């Protein structure tokens, strides 16, 4: 019924099929589909996810208008993605006045001052990582980076969100470690999410059946655990994401007990695989380019002599490490996309955007577009050198998004990732094993993950 919207506005795009739109074009994934449409349609094109029209914009000025300028007025919320249950109070899922209240009451939790107080806690499990890394290195066999980084990210999440101190690699039995290990990213091209994308009318049916997109067993366990910790913390009468929220609940509007639980889980969901996935991507690019690995290891030793422990100020000093992280995020933006919902009829940069249309920014396509990048398929971390760090457009390179709805944990994630990278590199060096796919291929699903898990030879330095 709504498949003729983009034709009447003179907007190019793939011709849609009845009842499906262009979901069949997802056979290569969102990343490949967006890049092909960028080459075959220019700067602005459109497509349909079932009956939902999606407009893709690549003009940096338009991206600025959608994400920053007209964010509060028009482009405020993301598209609904399925039955959420009580998790509708999550900040990433909240909409309109609920989101603005929640972000205002949660912004101080991610301050630079509070982050400097969280560095020592994250540093403790960096030493835990190298201990398990040494045993894996002494074996003489290749090591999958997803598991060692997942154990590290899980350890950081448990100690930052709560007061739980666990070695996940050697103790995969605590209830925190078990349930949280199932908090993986959403494959939006799997049979379930594909079915709800074509059948959005089934989302309310799933909600009334108490069928939540998140595992119900994990959510109920975590909610009860917070209730146990909230009472136990009172009996003990701190640097915790929970404690910072508790210190805000007692002193816009207030924050509810169920809201605090919902935001606590979303932090785990936002950090478990995302941190580990980027860490695996970073180490793979260092192994195949040892010149970058050598210079980064030399820079780490210069700022931190004699294998010194990292500090908040020292992490921000290391420049080449920031270049490695940024360039890897350019090649692999694990979000792959940025989406906003147009809540009203509006014209942006001389273009009419009707209400209800989802506006999408192809982060992966822009990050590998030749117009803004030279040899985009190569791992050249020098693109972000201080002299060359200004030529890049901040709205073509959006790994953490932009505007008031960007990643609220960008500073925490960058510090957590960099703290791990300093410790592992100054003690270990990584070489490509035989099982490593030198031309590593990306998965064809809804996740920006490699086709095969990255395996790399590891040795003591
Ligand atoms: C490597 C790790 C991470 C990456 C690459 C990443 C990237 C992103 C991206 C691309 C967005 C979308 C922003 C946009 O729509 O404009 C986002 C949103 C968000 N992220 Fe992250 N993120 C990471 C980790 C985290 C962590 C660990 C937390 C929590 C402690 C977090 C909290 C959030 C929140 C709350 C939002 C939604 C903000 C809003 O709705 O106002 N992120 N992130
Ligand atoms: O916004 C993203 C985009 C993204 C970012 C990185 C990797 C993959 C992806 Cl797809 N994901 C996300 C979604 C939700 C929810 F509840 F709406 F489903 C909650 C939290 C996050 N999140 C992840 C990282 N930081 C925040």
């Amino acid at each position: 019924h709504s498949h003729g919207l983009f034709k009447k506005l003179g907007i190019p795009g793939p011709t849609p099929l009845p009842f499906l739109g262009n979901i069949l074009s997802y056979h290569k994934g969102f990343c490949m589909f967006d890049m092909e449409c960028h080459k075959k349609y220019g700067k602005v094109w459109g497509f349909y996810d079932g009956q939902q029209p999606v407009l893709a914009i690549t003009d940096p000025d338009m991206i600025k208008t959608v994400l920053v300028k007209e964010c509060y007025s028009v482009f405020t919320n993301r598209r609904p993605f399925g039955p959420v249950g009580f998790m509708k109070s999550a900040i990433s899922i909240a909409e309109d006045e609920e989101w603005k209240r929640l972000r205002s009451l949660l912004s101080p939790t991610f301050t630079s001052g509070k982050l400097k107080e969280m560095v020592p806690i994250i540093a403790q499990y960096g030493d835990v990582l190298v201990r398990n890394l040494r045993r894996e290195a002494e074996t003489g066999k290749p090591v999958t980076l997803k598991d060692v980084f997942g154990a590290y990210s899980m350890d950081v999440i448990t100690s930052t969100s709560f007061g739980v101190n666990i070695d996940s690699l050697n103790n995969p039995q605590d209830p925190f470690v078990e349930n949280t290990k199932k908090l993986l990213r959403f494959d939006f091209l799997d049979p379930f999410f594909l079915s709800i994308t074509v059948f959005p009318f089934l989302i309310p049916i799933l909600e009334v059946l108490n069928i939540c997109v998140f595992p119900r067993e994990v959510t109920n366990f975590l909610r009860k655990s917070v209730k146990r910790m909230k009472e136990s913390r009172l009996e003990d009468t701190r640097v915790d994401f929970l404690q910072l929220m508790i210190d805000s609940q007692n002193s816009h509007k207030a924050l509810s007990d169920l809201e605090l639980v919902a935001q606590s889980i979303i932090f785990i969901f936002a950090g478990y695989e995302t941190t580990s996935s980027v860490l695996s991507f970073i180490m793979y690019e260092l192994a195949t380019h040892p010149d970058v690995q050598q210079k980064l290891q030399e820079e780490i030793d210069a700022v931190l002599p004699n294998k010194a422990p990292p500090t908040y100020d020292t992490v921000l000093q290391m420049e080449y490490l920031d270049m490695v992280v940024n360039e890897t995020l350019r090649l692999f933006p694990i979000a792959m996309r940025l989406e906003r919902v147009c809540k009203k009829d509006v014209e942006i940069n001389g273009m009419f955007i009707p209400k209800g249309v989802v506006v999408m920014i192809p982060s992966y396509a822009l990050h590998r577009d030749p117009k803004y990048w030279t040899e985009p398929e190569k791992f050249l971390p020098e693109r972000f050198s201080k002299k060359n760090k200004d030529n890049i457009d901040p709205y073509i390179y959006t790994p953490f998004g932009s505007g008031p709805r960007n990643c609220i944990g960008m500073r925490f994630a960058l510090m957590n990732m960099k703290l791990a990278l300093i410790r592992v590199l100054q003690n270990f060096s990584f070489k490509p094993c035989k099982e490593t796919q030198i031309p590593l291929k990306l998965s064809l699903g809804g996740l920006l993950q490699p086709e095969k898990p990255v395996v790399l030879k590891v040795e003591s330095r």
